[PDB]
């Protein structure tokens, strides 16, 4: 019904109008998308909006994502911590006993980074990328629902990133998402018929 | 509405006795592949298990069993680990009624070849970070339409081919349970927006 409404005028959107957009509007935008799950509900993952430095940025940007990421007013980098143990820590130090049972903040203290600390190098990897999948969709939504355009991209430089953004290196690049209004009409891009996708078991 | 549609999205562990019909999860799975993919190469594969749960639940790690077990459906959600033939394949499925000369050439010949450079690492992330956004999309689509969903990573990945007779072109993801919850939930904790926010 509604949301089938909402996920049919989101689209990647690649040319953005001089409107300006609004901080109050991303900053929602960002607080609706974090509502999103996570594996343990270990939110491991970093906004960093981008106002002022758009042009540097865009120059890690490949092929066309760089007329992208310089056009767009925001550019959204999402970051994923790298640092899983600190990440449970962190939601126990900041939530603690107003959010969390004694049991609740010794899990996130000390039991699960026991737990991450056996996980394989492409295990971290893997969970990292998952977790930025979920809540970049959310963040998309939450941008079309208040009529805001954006792209997903994944065609960027992510080794100079952390040095341009000046951010620590403990946090991951995973996704730059450019915001802006659009200046085009779109149409719907192409998906497989459904019956092609699923598997009855 | 969509604030709304996210606080009613939870977490959910009991499901009551009400059946979950087929054309619902069907509707569901087709709204939640709206989903933007890199390069649109939707690598999605989505196991809709009705039968086999018992056998999948053995699977599952410490309380996810009994999520796997009592849940009247789970869906495995696979990616297509074979990318150059899941480019092929958009190409054939979409064919000249979808697709320009320029846009099947780009699927058939230029897509396999940037997937062919990318690391071992990089294209586990590139599945992995994939199946995050439509399996986000795909729980948000079931709450739309009144139903619970939990979305569960501790289970045995290398099994599940063998047991839901899958091809092991396609990997396991992740493991969505899905039925009508038994339960007030109330939201889970998120650490406060201006916590998680740089502005550069
Ligand atoms: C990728 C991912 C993996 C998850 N794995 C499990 C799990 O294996 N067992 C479980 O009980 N819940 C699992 N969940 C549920 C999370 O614990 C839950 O989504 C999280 O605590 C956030 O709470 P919320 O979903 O109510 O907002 C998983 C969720 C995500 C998105
Ligand atoms: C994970 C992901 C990575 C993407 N990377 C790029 C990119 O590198 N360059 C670009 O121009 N668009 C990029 N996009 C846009 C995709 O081409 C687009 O989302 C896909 O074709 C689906 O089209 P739609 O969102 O309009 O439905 C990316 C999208 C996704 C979700």
């Amino acid at each position: 019904m509604k949301f089938l409404e909402l996920n049919k005028k989101r689209h990647a959107t690649k040319h953005f109008t001089d409107k300006l957009v609004d901080p109050k509007d991303v900053r929602t935008a960002i607080e609706i998308a974090t509502l999103a799950p996570s594996a343990h509900n270990s939110q491991p993952w970093k906004f960093v909006v981008v106002r002022e430095k758009n042009a540097e940025l865009a120059k890690l940007a490949y092929g066309s994502n760089f007329e992208q990421v310089s056009s767009a007013p925001v550019t959204i980098a999402l970051f994923t911590d790298t640092d899983l143990a600190k990440r449970a820590r962190k939601i126990a130090r900041v939530g603690g006993a107003n959010n969390f049972s004694e049991e609740q903040l010794q899990y996130f203290m000390k039991n699960l980074p026991a737990e991450f600390a056996r996980y394989s190098e492409q295990q971290v990897s893997d969970y990292l990328a998952l977790n930025a999948g979920l809540v970049a969709m959310n963040l998309v939504l939450a941008l079309t629902d208040q009529g805001i355009g954006s792209n997903i991209i994944l065609g960027f430089d992510k080794s100079k990133v952390n040095e341009v953004l000046e951010i620590e290196d403990r946090f991951r690049p995973e996704l730059l998402i450019t915001v802006g209004y659009t200046d085009e009409k779109l149409e719907p891009s192409y998906r497989l018929p459904v019956d092609e996708i699923i598997e009855k078991r």
